[PDB]
RNA sequence: UGGAGUGUUU
């Protein structure tokens, strides 16, 4: 249950000089003071814990602090750059804020050495977490006041204009910071952000941009259901402010404000129903200019608290946590994507502005920040084969993380012979001159590319409405012959996405390929190709596998390579569940991998089912391959904070899954933890080694030093090329490895096991395993309807039995 | 839903 050491350093491929967004720190010697705060009373916001001990600094400043500027990390901890004169025992003091008053306690706890770091860094020892998260407080301090902290990143309006997206939401531009320990130094990971944030306007303003209205005046009539319930699902949880008073609005009443009521107590003390719009009339002489709409209820849920929505604005400043709408989306890739140059300007920007040599605190603790990116030697590793099949097997070599399949043919290719077309497009628009045109150029294409579909569609008829799906495909199974694929037309969003899917996973076996109308009205190879990629691995194919004699050792014994994730409720809504997923390959290629989900607890990271799950895709290992694997690599997408909560669950449900499986069956056990979510930024330092329009690192980029743990074994690899904006290079951790693999051959399997991904010719950012169990949890949202019990809800994501033995997610 | 990659006190 520790981490092992790291075993080596990685030799392979040939090196290239990178910088990283990681500025080295010279910290003192010196056994910094860590004090308690407790702040009666303890409910408020670390805003205002900050402004309560900032005001106690000035208050206190000849009587207990004097001339030094102590740290606060909100919450109860402050800190010393030397002994404060309390001694021991707990000081108490109040504190009055510009009236309301706070109770302060500040009693001295232990002591933290900076000196102990320093040889925790040097190859003694872990290292103790207590001096990091020390450092990372006196850091954070006074950007903490000057900004708006968000997690580990800082942001303000400082102007930029405004960027929005539409629906009270535009973006922010801020920077992340965070202290990261690294061999013989400490590190400052600085990298520019961007998130979304509620446009702080009139909450009346807020409806119209949420339900598209040039004004509020459009609608003289009340709201309909659909219009307070898509207005209620975007306001439900965010703060607003009187015209101040803040409150949290909890819902929208269905009433409008001339009639919704609460109870009023009179002078008597006898209760009557008074209407919102009225006691708004009577108590604060105010004539409600929009009676017809509702009412914000705010605070608890039964103080029948109701605020008209004239008379509210969105507090400034929310982070947008709900999701984002495809085209709001979009609107914040364009306007946040950065060439890697560019970013790296950026960032060395944020260096200069923020002086980190001239912050107070920060040379009070007396801490430089180096103001150039540490330089780092990154080894390129050499890409794998790819071995395809048809007449002449060719072999593709990729070339910057691509390769193409043109004279190339699948390894495994599937023909076609029986198949149909469901289109719910309207023909006015795809036509059947597109249907035609469409199915022959997908026939010349299906040809070249190794998988001959011959003859024409058996049957192609039209559709509408998701209610005609189930019986249509009950039709199609009973009625046709070998009937192995089924092309569904698709007239962009539609419900119709989710019951074929649902319907063609879950209560039949029929595989289906959906494309959308707008690709099928202008067909182009290249999209042709790549629909063909998924088809033939959705009917069992085996697009291309890895040049087998140019495989790591590992492939010598059996071997199951599992990939796991979970997705969680796009947004807010505990009603819903998180769905957990776990895939594992059945073949040596490997290739084809199956599938297992499962239905958990809202918003639980940890696999609760994980040894059930893995025990399911043992043994269909076993029958597939008539092996047992004696090593099991486990790509597990990355976690918050809480590695060991993670470490202790799931790897030992896994090894329980082995043992449950055969007393005395103890195969090794590689535990490797993914990690995308970062701000680990690598650039070139010479300007020929940048890849393309973004200038990013090339596809094979792996760096295990200077920037890495000092003990552990972790390691950054940049699989794939970066196309838009600035890579984000995979992090990988080893948390357990029965198998003692070296730095090089996991770097490498790693590193091919991303050439593996079938759905594109391409390296892909991390391991198809980790990939395709998200495209599998994904999948499971769709089995989802409207138009819910644990056991009613576990039955859903239950997969045909036919359609498991392939690769239905892709 | 061709694909990858780029940002996340009423
Ligand atoms: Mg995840």
């Amino acid at each position: 249950f520790k981490p092992p050491p790291r075993p080596d350093f990685g030799t392979s491929g040939r090196t290239i000089k990178l910088q990283a967004n990681f500025f080295e720190m010279d910290i003192p010697k010196i056994d910094i003071y860590h004090y308690e705060l407790d702040i009666k009373p303890e409910k408020c916001p670390r805003r205002v814990n900050r402004e309560i001990v900032e005001h106690m600094v000035q208050h206190f400043k000849t009587q207990i602090f004097g001339d030094r500027k102590p740290v606060f990390d909100g919450r109860k901890n402050l800190y010393t750059a030397m002994p404060l004169p309390i001694g021991r025992d707990k000081v108490e003091l109040e504190v009055t804020l510009p009236d309301r008053i706070f109770k302060v306690s500040i009693k001295w706890v232990s002591c933290v050495s900076l000196q102990a770091l320093h040889d925790a860094l040097s190859g003694r020892l872990s290292v103790p977490f207590e001096t990091i998260q020390a450092l990372d407080v006196v850091m954070r301090h006074l950007p903490s006041m000057r900004y708006t902290p968000v997690g580990r990143s800082f942001f303000t309006a400082s102007e930029g204009c405004s960027n929005p997206l539409g629906g009270g939401r535009e973006v922010w531009f801020g920077f992340h910071q965070s202290v990261r320990p690294s061999l013989w130094k400490m590190m400052l990971n600085i990298d520019v952000s961007a998130t979304a944030f509620y446009k702080a306007q009139p909450v009346i303003e807020f409806v119209c941009e949420v339900l598209d209205f040039k004004s509020i005046e459009e609608q003289q009539k009340p709201l309909t259901d659909s219009q307070r319930v898509k207005f209620t699902k975007e306001i439900k949880g965010l703060k607003v402010e009187i015209t101040k008073r803040k409150y949290r609005v909890c819902n929208v009443t269905r009433r409008p404000a001339s009639h919704q009521t609460f109870p009023l107590q009179q002078e008597s003390g006898q209760t009557v129903e008074c209407t919102v719009a009225q006691y708004f009339k009577d108590r604060h002489k105010l004539v409600l200019r929009y009676p017809h709409l509702p009412c914000l209820q705010v605070g608890q849920e039964q103080k029948h608290t109701y605020l008209p929505l004239e008379v509210c604005n969105i507090v400034a400043g929310q982070r947008c946590i709900k999701k984002l709408t495809d085209n709001q989306t979009s609107t914040m890739i364009r306007a946040t994507a950065r060439s890697a140059p560019d970013r790296q300007e950026e960032i060395s920007k944020l260096m200069r502005s923020a002086d980190f040599n001239t912050d107070p605190y920060v040379r009070e603790f007396g801490i430089m920040v180096k103001d150039e990116m540490t330089d780092v030697t990154g080894r390129v590793l050499q890409p794998p084969s790819i071995l395809y099949g048809g007449r002449n097997k060719a072999i593709a070599t990729p070339v910057q993380g691509v390769w193409d399949m043109r004279n190339k043919q699948f390894h495994t290719g599937i023909e076609i012979k029986v198949w149909a077309i469901a289109c719910f497009a309207p023909q006015r628009q795809c036509t059947e001159v597109h249907l035609k045109s469409f199915t022959e150029q997908l026939r010349k294409i299906s040809r070249d590319a190794g998988m001959p579909i011959q003859g024409q569609p058996c049957f192609c008829k039209y559709a509408q409405g998701a209610d005609s799906v189930e019986p249509m495909f009950r039709h199609l199974k009973n009625t046709y012959a070998g009937l192995q694929l089924v092309v569904v037309i698709l007239p962009g969003k539609t419900p119709v996405y989710a019951e074929v899917k649902r319907v063609g996973d879950t209560v039949l076996g029929m595989a289906t390929q959906c494309v959308q109308m707008k690709n099928v009205q202008r067909t182009t190879p290249q999209t042709l190709s790549n629909l063909c990629l998924k088809i033939n691995v959705k009917l069992g194919g085996v697009n291309n596998i890895l040049l087998p004699q140019g495989r790591p050792p590992v492939f010598q014994q059996p071997v199951i390579f599992l990939g796991a994730d979970v997705t969680h409720p796009e947004n807010g809504e505990e009603s819903s569940p998180s769905i957990a997923a776990v895939v594992g390959s059945m073949d040596a290629h490997p290739n084809r991998y199956c599938a297992t989900v499962r239905v958990q607890q809202h918003r639980q990271e940890i696999i609760q089912d994980l040894a059930a799950m893995v025990r399911e895709l043992l043994i269909q290992f076993y029958k597939s391959t008539r092996f047992k694997p004696t090593r099991i690599i486990f790509y597990r997408d990355g976690v918050s904070g809480q590695f060991q909560q993670v470490l202790h669950h799931e790897l030992l449900a896994i090894r329980e899954a082995c043992i449950k499986l055969e007393k005395d069956y103890q195969p090794g056990i590689t535990f490797i933890v993914v990690q995308k979510r970062h701000h680990t930024r690598l650039f070139c330092t010479d300007k020929n080694e940048r890849v393309g329009k973004s200038g990013n690192i090339p596809a094979g980029t792996t760096v295990d030093t200077k920037i890495t743990h000092p003990t552990e074994f972790d390691f950054y690899l940049c699989s794939h090329a970066g196309i838009q904006g600035t890579s984000r290079p995979s992090h990988y951790h080893v948390l357990w490895d029965d198998n003692r693999f070296s730095s090089d051959e996991l770097q490498i399997l790693t590193y091919q096991l991303c050439h593996t991904y079938v759905r594109c010719t391409r390296s892909v950012s991390i391991p198809a395993p980790a990939y395709y169990a998200h495209l599998v949890a994904f999948r499971a949202r769709y089995h989802l309807v409207d138009k819910r019990d644990h056991q009613a809800l576990a039955k859903a994501v239950q997969v045909h039995q036919d359609t498991l033995r392939t690769m239905y997610f892709a």
